[PDB]
């Protein structure tokens, strides 16, 4: 960790912002002292109401001061409020902003030896990319709401223990109960949580394995353990379901409870204290209710202190490379600019190693000298690092011993300014700027015109890619529409390169994308930019070796012979094994609904408990408003029976509450949990029944696969149970507070009946506040981050052509519009709030003084006004969290997408068809009519051109893998793995597509190539190729693969995990049981599959005596790459990139002179 504290984190602020941050925490202190007032106004409201109920025209003066009060206090918050959220917001855009030009200075000034090409500059990215975002977060407006929320607290009990010391003291000492009962409930839900996840962790996680090994679960029946274990497992994870939404209930109950005793307990204190003759009704409510706001702000004041941990470490992270010096220091006064360069490079006993791993050595004893305007070449046997001389000449890396000369003139004596421009770099795949192919050019200089530009153009004939475009001069290679890849690419480099026109050049091994007509033109186009030169060419091929007028070979640390080509061909000197390594190369909610149709009986059950939790809210206002009217009677007497009554009315609703939540609470969690079991059991037998080709995406791979049925199912639930309560419970207090305040009286309701959109909005706006109203502040970023990131990535390029002050010109003129977008956001958004702060302690001003002026004629009287006024407000309150979910409903598919995107996806080859005739039994022969194929991966592979072969029943076929000429596609072509693109497949006297191919499967076995086992112990993993398990067939699988004498000498005998749990096997001993479990299928059609030398065991003790088994009484057919243990039999082919010209067995193969058997005898030759 070793994190930075959380101040100096403010380091980067410029002598503007800290007026910003004065003038934001002065508006944030007001904002958040302003609940507390409003409070202590209302009780002044109430004791005017309650003072003069006999004399109506002092209470009107005083409702009339009042009401201008709360206007005074509603202009205050409305613009105090704007500087909180329009001073913070902006400041954390000017610092980060100003931080991340500094950075990325810091970044592109370090040695290119710091990036030793791995994970590190993938973390550099990352850190550019998101770690700033989380330093932003610390920064921001999170402050602002800290500091908000604990002057509310403050302010709180200061306008607390002034009023009424006791029973703000009772107030702050009863909520203590509250708290240890909320964390007794938070942590519970953690810990069910976390036992839930650990047992999900359980057989519910091989649906992940199940999927990856998709080809062999295919090859035999599967599709039922696969299914029934996944079943049994998720049963677990069901009942834990079941207790966890049992912890959804008692917790919030008795926290419920807790709340009402404790409301019951302070107004009966308010109630002893009031007829003492100590304070007023005005006072004992404004206490408590200060008290009570006051100690349940710290909990949200707090609540912010969980991201200043991660913004501390990710400033520290940041600050790391910031003051980090260089190695390399570039000084102009150090170096004498010179000129009259001639291009001598020489070493002088220059060895040198990594410092990343400095326990190798690459260069020991290095001395060849480079003549001044002359082509030379260094070639290595391998790729034993290669790629090293080209750090060494540009000065990537401090020559630890040794020294370079540069036309007898050091290199270290020279500063790193005008000597770069003398070494044009073309490395392997430059990988190009995501900008307009005009200023690609202007990198090799700043200040050139079109003419010179056209020229090198044609001197590399840039001009395939160039003049045929959509728009002049105008392509960005990042952008989608404009990609122009290609494959190959009309090398751009060539020409940055040309524009420097330097004495020296750099070329790697620039040939490795199927080496074709573009590659000769642009060989040609190199050959003419290779004037008067000291060019190096590193390279395998001997292709480009033959055009070099000196080449030198080196086999480790130093070169082993020099020379030239003429010379090397020459008495075969260190030069045959070069040539001979050479040689060897939305509907969706009405359905969701009905897929509950068996959950009819506890649905209504639940609905009927949320109908009766809805009647909480509404009785305690009631009661809240007519307990506070009866603190003003006169008579002493009444006021003790009317307050018993009203607390023993708030014990009954605790456990009322004690009771209809938890019956909320519990069925509906029932339900959805059965949901998410059905709704997951569904998909995972809908994913299974697809086909192979849809699991070849990149995309759709196993990890994501396993991510969306493992995590994004349970979100159903919280789409169709959570979402459903909430909104009913809402909806009937809604309405049974309507109804009550509207026969209470009605001419005083209408006003608020006019205004509660106003209201709704307030208190929405509230609510948004605590999330922060930034917004998806990465999606702003993100273009920025771009730009960064692919100057870090291809800091190769960026370091020569001394590009580093050209990308801080176009970061810094594009970071500005962000900045701008900030700006604007954060002005809405505060004027937005101040507006809708306003108009709610403007609206509340305008109820109570209508109120007095009906109570002032007669009309109306107290009691009546308090109760629609307080019951009103606070059922407008609970309309928020309605409101908050409007936008996940209309908005289906926003999360739960994967519930019908693969569940109801169509499938081509159905393997279950009711139409397709029964399969008894096969002769097994195996035919193919001119039928052809392309991978459904990439279709513009289309190796397969009129492709045919035979086999006769009951032979064998010994098909040789030809360096990998698709030989792994026929095996997936006789099984429907894949379908026939065009042409016929003919088997058995009928069509394959017509046939049930589950009963066909059962009766056809083949080898798997890369080994694989289930997390299971080898009793059924042997016995998986049929149904029924006994031991004396068991027994039998083992000696017939000859690991009897291997598996049953275990320790602990059969019974052992083989998978990836307890013991892990050897992988040139799992082709033993997979040849186990071939034998009890006993299939009349065979096939085989190695390749990539999978077994990599000399004298193997497994295939000598498994193979004389496998022919005896079967049709096979073998694919291999390797001319070992491969002896066919009755017929042997050969596919030359697919298509076969010869067939027959290997007497007429071996009977042509030379045929097309001389290559298959030469990698032969090199198994020897
Ligand atoms: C934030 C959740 N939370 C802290 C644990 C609660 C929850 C409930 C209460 C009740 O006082 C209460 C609030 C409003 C309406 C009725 C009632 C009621 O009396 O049931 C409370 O004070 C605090
Ligand atoms: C003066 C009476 N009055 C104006 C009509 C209210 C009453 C209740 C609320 C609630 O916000 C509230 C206050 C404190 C604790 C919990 C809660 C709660 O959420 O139930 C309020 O804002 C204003």
């Amino acid at each position: 960790e070793q994190s930075l504290p959380f101040f100096k984190l403010f380091s980067f602020a410029d002598k503007f912002d800290y007026l910003l941050m004065f003038v934001g925490s002065l508006g944030a202190i007001v904002h958040g002292s302003s609940m507390p007032v409003f409070f202590l106004l209302f009780g002044q409201m109430v004791n005017g109401f309650g003072k003069n109920q006999m004399d109506l025209h002092q209470m009107v003066h005083e409702v009339s001061r009042y009401s201008l009060y709360f206007v005074y206090l509603g202009l205050v918050v409305c613009f105090s409020s704007y500087a909180e959220i329009a001073c913070w917001m902006y400041s954390g855009e000017r610092q980060v902003a100003a931080l991340r030009k500094k950075y990325l200075e810091a970044v592109l000034k370090q040695d290119v030896g710091f990036f030793d090409t791995d994970a590190r500059t993938g973390d550099i990215v990352f850190s550019v990319s998101t770690d700033t975002l989380l330093v932003q977060d610390a920064i921001s407006e999170k402050v602002g709401n800290f500091i908000h929320y604990l002057s509310t607290f403050l302010a709180g009990l200061v306008v607390g223990f002034v009023s009424a010391w006791k029973l703000a003291l009772l107030s702050v000492a009863v909520i203590p109960g509250i708290a240890f009962a909320g964390g007794l409930y938070a942590y519970t839900l953690t810990g069910i949580t976390s036992k839930s996840r650990e047992s999900y962790a359980n057989a519910g996680v091989i649906a992940e394995q199940a999927i990856a090994q998709v080809r062999t679960v295919y090859s035999y029946v599967g599709e039922s353990k696969a299914l029934n274990a996944y079943s049994d497992a998720i049963q677990y994870t069901l009942k834990l379901g079941y207790k966890a939404g049992m912890a959804k209930g008692l917790g919030l109950g008795c926290t419920y409870g807790i709340a009402c005793m404790s409301w019951a307990l302070v107004f009966w204190y308010a109630g002893v204290f009031i007829r003492n003759g100590q304070t007023d009704g005005g006072k004992a409510f404004t206490a408590i209710f200060s008290a009570i706001v006051g100690g349940m702000s710290l909990g949200q004041s707090f609540s912010n202190l969980g991201a200043f941990s991660k913004g501390k470490a990710a400033g520290y992270k940041l600050m790391e490379i910031i003051n980090q010096r260089p190695t390399i220091i570039q000084d102009p006064l150090d170096g004498k600019c010179l000129d009259q360069v001639h291009g001598n490079i020489e070493f002088k006993d220059v060895t040198f190693s990594y410092p990343s791993r400095p326990d190798v050595m690459i260069f020991r004893n290095f001395n060849i000298f480079f003549p001044s305007g002359k082509t030379v070449a260094v070639v290595g046997g391998s790729g034993s690092g290669k790629s090293t001389v080209v750090s060494l000449i540009e000065r990537f890396y401090d020559p630890n011993s040794g020294q370079i000369l540069l036309d007898g003139v050091e290199i270290k004596t020279l500063q790193l300014k005008f000597l770069r421009e003398q070494i044009g770099l073309v490395n392997q795949e430059p990988a190009l700027f995501a900008t307009t192919i005009l200023e690609n050019i202007l990198y090799g200089k700043p200040d050139a015109t079109m003419v010179e530009v056209e020229a090198a153009a044609s001197a590399a004939n840039a001009h395939s890619f160039i003049t045929l475009l959509p728009k002049g001069y105008d392509t960005q290679v990042g952008e989608r529409g404009v990609q122009l890849s290609g494959g190959q690419k009309q090398r751009i480099a060539i020409a940055r390169a040309m524009l420097k026109d330097p004495k020296i050049l750099l070329l790697d091994e620039a040939t490795s994308a199927l080496d074709a007509s573009s590659e000769s033109i642009v060989q040609e186009a190199l050959d003419r930019v290779m004037v008067g030169r000291t060019t190096v060419v590193v390279a395998h091929r001997l292709c480009t070796i033959r055009n070099v007028d000196s080449i030198a070979v080196i086999q480790q640390g130093q070169v082993v012979e020099t020379g030239t080509h003429e010379e090397l061909i020459a008495k075969s000197g260190a030069y045959a094994s070069l040539i001979r390594f050479q040689e060897m190369v939305e509907n969706y909610f009405y359905r969701l609904l009905k897929l509950n149709s068996p959950e009819w009986p506890y649905s209504i059950m639940g609905a009927v408990g949320s109908i009766l939790s809805g009647f909480i809210g509404p009785t305690f206002a009631i009661v809240m408003s007519n307990m506070i009217e009866v603190f003003y009677y006169t008579d002493y007497d009444s006021m003790e029976r009317k307050t018993k009554e009203y607390v023993f009315i708030y014990i009954g609703a605790g456990l009322y509450a004690v009771g209809a939540y938890l019956i909320q609470h519990y069925f509906f969690s029932i339900m959805g949990e059965n949901l998410t079991t059905r709704v997951r059991r569904m998909m995972l037998s809908a994913i299974l029944r697809n086909e192979v080709g849809w699991f070849d995406e990149d995309e759709h791979n196993s990890s994501l696969i396993a991510a969306r049925l493992a995590t994004d199912a349970a979100d159903v639930k919280s789409a169709i149970a959570e979402r459903i309560s909430v909104i009913l419970q809402n909806m009937t207090s809604l309405l049974t507070s309507f109804i009550v305040a509207f026969i209470v009286e009605w001419r005083v309701s209408l006003l608020i009946l006019g205004t509660f959109p106003l209201l709704v909005l307030a208190n929405f706006a509230q609510q948004l506040s605590l999330k922060g109203f930034a917004g998806d502040t990465a999606k702003a970023h993100a273009k920025t981050s771009m730009i960064a990131g692919e100057g870090v990535s291809n800091i190769r390029t960026v370091a020569a052509f001394n590009a580093q002050s050209k990308i801080l010109s176009l970061f810094c003129h594009e970071l500005r519009v962000p900045q701008k977008r900030s700006l604007y956001r954060s002005q809405t958004s505060g004027f937005l709030f101040g507006l809708s702060q306003l108009a709610l302690y403007g609206s509340e001003a305008l109820i109570l003084w209508y109120g007095a002026h009906l109570v002032s004629k007669g009309v109306s009287t107290f009691s009546k006004v308090i109760k629609v006024f307080v019951v009103l407000v606070i059922t407008a309150n609970s309309v928020a969290e309605t409101v908050s979910l409007a936008p996940e409903i209309i908005r289906g598919g926003e999360a739960v997408g994967s519930v019908f995107s693969v569940l109801d996806r169509q499938t081509r080859i159905d393997p279950d068809d009711a139409d397709a005739d029964p399969v008894e039994t096969i002769r097994g022969d195996i035919e193919f009519r001119h039928v052809d194929f392309a991978y459904p991966s990439r279709p513009d592979v289309m190796v397969f051109r009129d492709f045919n072969l035979r086999i006769r029943a009951g032979h064998s076929q010994a098909l040789v893998g030809a360096s990998g000429s698709g030989k792994s596609s026929v095996i997936a072509m006789i099984e429907r793995f894949y379908d026939p693109l065009a042409g016929k497949v003919m088997i058995d006297g009928k069509d394959i597509r017509r046939l049930n191919l589950k009963s066909l499967r059962l009766k056809i076995g083949l080898v798997q190539q890369e080994p694989a086992l289930f997390a299971a112990t080898i009793f059924d993993n042997i016995a998986y190729g049929k149904d029924g398990a006994t031991e004396s067939e068991v027994i039998d699988a083992a000696r017939a693969a000859n690991a009897h004498g291997f598996i049953s000498g275990l320790p602990e005998g059969y019974k052992t995990p083989v998978g990836e749990r307890g013991v892990q096997l050897s992988g040139g001993q799992k082709q033993r049981i997979a040849i186990a479990r071939a034998v009890l299928k006993n299939p009349t059609v065979l096939l085989l599959d190695e390749a990539t030398s999978a077994l990599d065991a000399e004298s193997e003790c497994v295939l000598q005596e498994a193979l004389e088994r496998l022919m005896r009484g079967r049709t096979t057919v073998v694919v291999a790459h390797r001319l070992s243990t491969i002896r066919g039999v009755d017929c042997i082919g050969v596919i030359q990139d697919g298509r076969i010209v010869e067939q027959g067995s290997h007497s007429e193969l071996v009977s042509r002179p030379e045929g097309a058997y001389s290559r298959l005898l030469q990698l032969q030759t090199h198994r020897i």
